[PDB]
């Protein structure tokens, strides 16, 4: 109902924007890493918990960068590491 990739795309280019634009802000830099890994790891098993948990990642980063709250790059990273401890069990589950 909500085109997955599209969002998944969307979650990339955060990421990416952020990389490039906060050299001196290691959580944000932190966040966007860990978006990245999970967004793989999203299109390698397509469970549709993992992918919600990346794209609330990735909002969370987006608003960071957007209005400047940087207490939302530590939730957009804990959400990050949280989809790829679900990709990790997917990994050991199936």
């Amino acid at each position: 109902g909500e085109d997955y990739l599209k969002l998944l795309e969307e979650a990339l280019k955060i990421a990416r924007e952020v990389l490039e634009n906060y050299p001196l802000t290691p959580v944000m830099r932190a966040a966007a890493r860990a978006i990245i890994e999970a967004v793989k790891m999203a299109k390698k098993y397509g469970d549709e918990e993992l992918i919600k948990l990346v794209v609330e990642a990735a909002r969370l980063l987006r608003q960071a960068a957007k209005q400047g709250d940087l207490e939302l790059a530590r939730q957009a990273l804990a959400a990050a590491r949280q989809a790829l401890a679900f990709a990790r069990r997917v990994a050991g589950l199936e």
